[PDB]
């Protein structure tokens, strides 16, 4: 129901800006949604965006996204679905990807969403992505990834 963030953290500016593939998350939310690439540009502390992600039944839909930033949380908002909105706490940053958790709609009890700059990362990062999600009370093990784009790293 809950992980324990660094004593702060906080964030930095234009740190979420550029792209970054959505491929691991806990819980697994990869049977419902796939191959989630989305682009931020950064509006002072804020950002806007856009979400593509690919579903079952329906094309490759884009989402219109905003963050609206506030210290080591943001207010994620997309016009369109309003299903993953939440407030999210920042659990790590790093260069090759960040780590968020929050509570949405989709996932009350708590989700996990980890996002990464190149769509396979070299298991150097993933390592590192290992050792954060252990400093905040996680692991791969219960984290699910996005098979639908194949990364042997990601196995
Ligand atoms: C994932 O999206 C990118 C966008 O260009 C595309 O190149 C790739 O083939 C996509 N695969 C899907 C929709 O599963
Ligand atoms: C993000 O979108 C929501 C949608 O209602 C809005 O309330 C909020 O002020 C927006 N923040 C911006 C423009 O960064
Ligand atoms: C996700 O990938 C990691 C390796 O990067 C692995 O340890 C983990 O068990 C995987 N989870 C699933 C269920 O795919
Ligand atoms: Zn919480
Ligand atoms: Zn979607
Ligand atoms: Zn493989």
């Amino acid at each position: 129901k809950e992980p324990c963030p660094p004593e702060n953290l906080q964030l930095t500016p234009r740190a979420l800006v550029g792209k970054w593939y959505l491929r691991t998350t806990s819980p697994d939310i990869f049977k419902q949604v796939s191959n989630i690439t989305a682009f931020y540009s950064a509006h002072g502390n804020d950002y806007y965006g856009t979400v593509t992600d690919y579903s079952p039944e329906y094309g490759l839909e884009a989402h219109r996204v905003n963050l609206t930033v506030s210290g080591r949380t943001l207010k994620f908002y997309m016009n369109d679905t309003h299903e993953y909105d939440s407030e999210y706490e920042i659990l790590a940053v790093d260069k090759d990807y960040f780590i968020f958790y929050g509570h949405p709609p989709a996932a009350p009890s708590g989700l996990a969403l980890i996002h990464y700059r190149q769509s396979c990362p070299k298991e150097d990062i993933i390592k590192r992505v290992k050792k954060s999600l252990k400093n905040v009370c996680l692991d791969y093990k219960y984290f699910g990834n996005d098979t639908s784009v194949h990364c042997r790293y990601l196995e």
